[PDB]
DNA sequence: ATCTGTACATGTACAGAT
DNA sequence: ATCTGTACATGTACAGAT
DNA sequence: ATCTGTACATGTACAGAT
DNA sequence: ATCTGTACATGTACAGAT
């Protein structure tokens, strides 16, 4: 039942091979000419982010999301208002980005990134034309299949985490107090998305990342000397529900797969042991998982897993009409079997 | 019955303090020591190991376990035949210690101690001498008084960052309790070899760092023993079995040849064979420190005690200890184990 | 003026003390 | 149930060296 | 400072056993 | 239908060499 539609979302080992080959071709040339090229750029470093390097991606290996984070150093924030999430830059190669400029960095970034791009051959690759406050530079690649690639700016701080997300991070029931305090040793990253034009935005990918290939209360959890869990596949599950839904209705062009995947954390902090996803339990679980979701949308309140204070769902980014709307659709899909994951 | 021991065996804070004031300032010196002049030892790092850093330490906080590690890059291990534990190690610093490419460890031990004496002798702050040497130990040994006796173990040892020896390859299976990603990790870091004999030139692998990590997270529950997690009783039966043999140990000289690392090796068995949190409640103290007492009655009975983390190496074999000894420690276990540990009442 | 090995500053888990 | 000392990991400041 | 080699985790694909 | 074993593929951390 369930089963049957994961194994339509299941990737295909031959085109993960092709779609990663190509993508590694350009982004090792992106990376090459960050640094081997005299830019303020030089000494940026990788790191893999989002679905495909968490292993929740679905039906195809066809979006990539890649930090370029660059550490910079001592750096002094200041929230943006209460937001939580946004913040201004302050305090040598980045002088001509001055407050540290979100856009003006991000725009030199771009340029050097349509002229390495322009330089390409091997490969049919153009540059999405820039959505506003976005952080990414978006690439789209043609196989012969669409692949599209967000290359993300970050600025990479090893300062303690900033206030706002002291309370954040509530995994001391479930992945617990060592692992918490180990997590936020690492940096914290904040990327140029506006709000405005100075205005960076945390992120946490590499967090999630770690919590999504480290998911368990048990070590053991999805090991190959361990007892397989659902949390993945309830992840995708619902990632595919939202997906198919979002293609449908435009009226649920506020909602993306980041909400999908809040929700999802915070029922995996709510639900901390492996034996409440047990496999046999999928349909339960994927139910649990929808209701839990429904209380959001309904109660109006999805607080950012890493900053409490920051509603994702708040009235300011989402409409009452946008959250009622997709209530009744999820509510549908729920009560008669799901026909849109039949498509 | 069993708790009311534990209350004997803990720690005192008091005690903890004043120990381990000065255990750092003697310490600290030696280190600082290391790090002078041209030192061949120069670059050498310290890590802390043994039964207080782990906190299985009983009675009083009166000895303590030290690595002066000292990394060496491009190092060739020859195993000493087969043995699975000691290696031959083959103007640079240690130069002064080679014998055609071959890095004496009693040569390199002895320049160590020669040091630590040196230094020793300069300290008036504090009442501290260097124990005599120990035949078949890669130890100095400080003995300082306080007014109250604490004894301090520095040991030399090589770091290298390489692969582990093949002896190891199928050791430490935590992969049923800890993990696979876990253990990947913990094969990643450095290994040790410390200078204990066999002959002049032979040095023995060390795991204290990792033993002492798997002490320290010890769960298949991440949250086994923390704040928001429910608490185990894995170190209590590793205390009360320490104290078992402790207790025997001094008492009787036919248990010479046992110490602490042989009960630490025995549990560690215990653990990989029960894993679950479940299996090691705190209300089941009793029944968990018996079927442990069980094993390790096996293990001599048997003769065998496999090195957690060199399979190979059986720490009860003939060649190590007498049958007799390992009978005479059985006798012993199951006389305490049949009328109610009389032994834990001194 | 800049660079650096060393010491310190900050944070928390663990366990003992209250 | 809360409070506190020690160990330990990671970041940063800086007197002495360059 | 950069690059490669190695080891193994997380996947997929599929056959044979249950 | 599911489970187990093997093969094959990609990702990632880190050591040793350059
Ligand atoms: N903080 C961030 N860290 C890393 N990447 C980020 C961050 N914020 C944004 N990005 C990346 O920018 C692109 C566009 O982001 P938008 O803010 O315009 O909207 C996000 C996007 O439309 C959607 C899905 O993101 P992603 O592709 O990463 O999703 P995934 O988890 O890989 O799953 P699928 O690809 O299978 O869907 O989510 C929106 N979004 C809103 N807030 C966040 C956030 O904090 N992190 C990530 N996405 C967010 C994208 O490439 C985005 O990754
Ligand atoms: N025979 C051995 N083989 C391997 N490692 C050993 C051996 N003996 C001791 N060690 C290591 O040295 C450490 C310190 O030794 P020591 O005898 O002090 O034991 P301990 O675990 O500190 O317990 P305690 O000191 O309370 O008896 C041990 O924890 C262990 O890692
Ligand atoms: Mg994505
Ligand atoms: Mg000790
Ligand atoms: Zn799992
Ligand atoms: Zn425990």
């Amino acid at each position: 039942k369930l089963k049957k539609v994961l194994d339509k979302l299941r990737l295909k080992r031959k085109d993960i091979s092709e779609a990663a080959e190509t993508v590694n071709k350009v982004v090792e040339r992106l990376l090459r000419r960050m640094q081997k090229r005299e830019s303020e750029f030089k000494g940026v470093e990788q790191l893999n982010t989002g679905s495909y390097y968490e292993h929740v991606k679905i039906s195809a290996p066809n979006e990539f999301d890649v930090m370029f984070k660059l550490e910079v150093p001592r750096i002094e924030l200041q929230e943006y208002y209460e937001t939580g999430a946004f913040y201004l830059v302050k305090f040598n190669p980045l002088s001509h980005f001055l407050v540290l400029s979100a856009t003006k960095m991000l725009s030199k970034f771009r340029k050097i990134i349509k002229e390495e791009v322009k330089e390409i051959k091997d490969i049919d690759v153009s540059v999405e034309k820039e959505k506003p406050g976005s952080p990414a530079v978006t690439l789209l690649i043609r196989n012969p299949e669409e692949i599209s690639v967000d290359i993300i700016l970050a600025l990479e701080s090893k300062g303690s985490w900033p206030i706002s997300t002291k309370e954040g991070l509530p995994i001391q029931g479930w992945l617990g107090t060592k692992v918490r305090t180990n997590l936020r040793r690492e940096p914290f990253y904040l990327v140029p998305k506006n709000a405005q034009g100075e205005t960076w935005r945390l992120s946490f990918s590499h967090t999630e990342k770690y919590i999504l290939n480290n998911h368990g209360i048990e070590k053991t959890c999805c090991e190959s000397s361990g007892a397989k869990c659902c949390r993945k596949e309830c992840l995708k599950l619902m990632k595919y529900l939202l997906e198919q839904l979002k293609k449908e209705f435009q009226e649920l062009d506020a909602f993306c797969s980041y909400h999908v995947k809040t929700a999802i954390f915070h029922m995996w902090t709510q639900d901390p042991q492996d034996s409440q996803w047990d496999p046999r339990n999928l349909s339960s679980c994927f139910d649990k998982l929808l209701a839990f979701f429904l209380e959001c949308l309904r109660t109006e309140k999805l607080d950012h897993y890493f900053i409490p204070k920051f509603n994702l769902f708040s009235q300011e980014l989402i409409d009452r009409k946008s959250k009622e709307f997709l209530s009744k659709k999820i509510e549908y899909e729920r009560n008669n079997g799901f026909p849109i994951f039949d498509k």
